[PDB]
């Protein structure tokens, strides 16, 4: 009875990462595109009509580079707070410091203002950088995508340190899982963890999502072990 609670739990959680793996994989593919076609000819008209593509403005909420002078372009067009500088953006830093395609851990968009995260990558001709190429997803279209899928639990997104990313429950985005969960903690090193929430006991597990690309992070899947 518990033995199979466990391997549908394990099978579950690879079934999730699996898919939430494939659904950021075609969009990092985008953003590698852009970044590629802009490095081919990085003038501001060329970047602008590249941004301004339906494969792009349809995907991501926008797209956008910037460069070592402090230049940006974003499309669709938003005006940015005053003194914006994408050098110091995460997107760009994390990116930056990167020889891959990189995913920023949720943070607080420029242009809307609400949290998001970004698939981000180095625009590099001829190994030389012309900038930072990024697109930007919102918090919840990620809480729909972990979503889609169990009638008993819910997944959630948690980095490799500990740190919730994504979670349907927004007041525990970006908490770790001691200050999520003070009690009975869940523990990534562990096969399966009990907790007790909002007076049920749940069941917890974490499985690894392969093939992202600079980040480590994995699905969380929390369970109610009556049902």
């Amino acid at each position: 009875i518990r033995e199979d609670l466990d391997n549908y739990l394990n099978e579950m959680g690879e079934v999730t990462a699996d898919n939430i793996q494939t659904w950021l994989s075609g969009r990092i593919l985008l953003i590698e595109n852009a970044a590629q076609n802009i490095a081919i000819n990085p003038e501001p008209a060329a970047v602008a009509s590249l941004l301004e593509q339906k494969a792009l403005t349809s995907t991501f909420m926008a797209s956008y580079l910037g460069d070592a002078t402090g230049h940006f372009t974003i499309r669709p067009d938003a005006k940015m707070p005053d003194g914006f500088d994408p050098r110091v953006r995460p997107w760009y830093k994390g990116a930056e410091s990167s020889s891959t395609s990189t995913l920023t851990e949720p943070y607080i968009d420029a242009a809307t203002g609400q949290t998001i995260i970004s698939i981000a990558t180095a625009a590099k001709k001829a190994g030389q950088s012309v900038g930072v190429v990024g697109g930007d997803l919102s918090l919840q279209t990620l809480i729909n995508t972990l979503s889609a899928r169990s009638g008993m639990g819910y997944a959630f997104l948690v980095s490799a340190d500990g740190k919730i990313l994504v979670h349907p429950d927004k007041a525990l985005v970006m908490k770790s899982l001691k200050e999520a969960y003070p009690q009975d903690t869940p523990r990534i090193s562990s096969d399966f963890s009990e907790v007790t929430v909002d007076g049920k006991t749940r069941i917890v597990n974490f499985t690894p999502i392969k093939g992202l690309p600079s980040v480590n992070w994995y699905i969380g899947l929390s369970v109610d072990k009556d049902k």
